Protein backbone atom coordinates (compact mmCIF):
# COMPACT_ATOMS: atom_id res chain seq x y z
CA UNK A 1 0.00 0.00 0.00
CA UNK A 2 0.78 3.59 -0.63
CA UNK A 3 3.87 2.95 -2.20
CA UNK A 4 6.45 -0.39 -2.58
CA UNK A 5 6.46 -0.72 1.11
CA UNK A 6 8.48 -4.56 0.55
CA UNK A 7 11.27 -4.03 2.52
CA UNK A 8 8.69 -2.58 5.43
CA UNK A 9 6.35 -4.86 5.53
CA UNK A 10 8.59 -7.59 5.11
CA UNK A 11 10.89 -6.66 8.30
CA UNK A 12 7.40 -5.67 10.37
CA UNK A 13 6.47 -9.60 9.68
CA UNK A 14 10.04 -10.94 10.27
CA UNK A 15 9.91 -8.79 13.60
CA UNK A 16 6.08 -10.31 14.47
CA UNK A 17 7.08 -13.76 14.43
CA UNK A 18 5.73 -15.14 18.16
CA UNK A 19 6.82 -18.44 17.71
CA UNK A 20 10.54 -17.94 17.27
CA UNK A 21 12.93 -16.91 18.87
CA UNK A 22 15.38 -13.54 18.95
CA UNK A 23 18.40 -15.18 17.42
CA UNK A 24 16.58 -16.10 14.18
CA UNK A 25 14.24 -13.42 13.35
CA UNK A 26 17.66 -11.81 14.31
CA UNK A 27 18.94 -13.64 11.74
CA UNK A 28 15.85 -13.16 9.07
CA UNK A 29 16.51 -9.27 9.66
CA UNK A 30 20.03 -9.22 8.77
CA UNK A 31 19.02 -11.44 5.78
CA UNK A 32 17.15 -9.22 4.79
CA UNK A 33 19.56 -6.28 4.68
CA UNK A 34 21.92 -8.05 3.24
CA UNK A 35 19.31 -8.86 0.33
CA UNK A 36 17.16 -6.77 -0.04
CA UNK A 37 15.68 -7.95 -3.56
CA UNK A 38 15.17 -11.47 -1.89
CA UNK A 39 12.75 -10.08 0.90
CA UNK A 40 10.17 -12.02 -0.03
CA UNK A 41 12.04 -15.45 -0.17
CA UNK A 42 13.23 -14.11 3.46
CA UNK A 43 10.08 -13.72 4.76
CA UNK A 44 9.14 -17.08 3.36
CA UNK A 45 11.68 -18.81 5.17
CA UNK A 46 10.63 -16.64 8.81
CA UNK A 47 7.14 -17.29 8.36
CA UNK A 48 8.09 -21.18 7.70
CA UNK A 49 9.95 -21.46 10.02
CA UNK A 50 7.90 -19.51 12.67
CA UNK A 51 5.02 -22.35 11.46
CA UNK A 52 7.33 -25.35 11.97
CA UNK A 53 8.12 -24.13 15.27
CA UNK A 54 4.57 -23.29 16.56
CA UNK A 55 3.27 -24.76 19.85
CA UNK A 56 0.04 -25.98 19.04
Amino acid sequence: AQHDEAQQNAFYQVLNMPNLNADQRNGFIQSLKDDPSQSANVLGEAQKLNDSQAPK
